[PDB]
């Protein structure tokens, strides 16, 4: 989804709507942002559904992955972002 990459601070934005907060976590293991997420067979509108993603992001250059912060949303936008030194 959208992505902000400014001089400063760089944003990255993930449709995860799907996914309950408990089915998803994030880690950075060194200079990459990983996001997982992982749901069991479920009823939905049309039958049953289980999914799972594995996501990698290289971190830029210029951000220190220790400041890399995340955040989570009631409708589903799960956002990471960085200051950039």
């Amino acid at each position: 989804m959208e992505m902000r990459l400014e001089k400063d601070r760089f944003s990255v934005n993930l449709d995860v709507k799907h996914f309950s907060p408990e089915e998803l976590k994030v880690k950075v293991l060194g200079d990459v942002i990983e996001v997982h997420g992982k749901h069991e067979e479920r009823q939905d509108e049309h039958g049953f559904i289980s999914r799972e993603f594995h996501r990698k992001y290289r971190i830029p250059a210029d951000v220190d992955p220790l400041t890399i912060t995340s955040s989570l949303s009631s409708d589903g936008v799960l956002t990471v972002n960085g200051p950039r030194k």
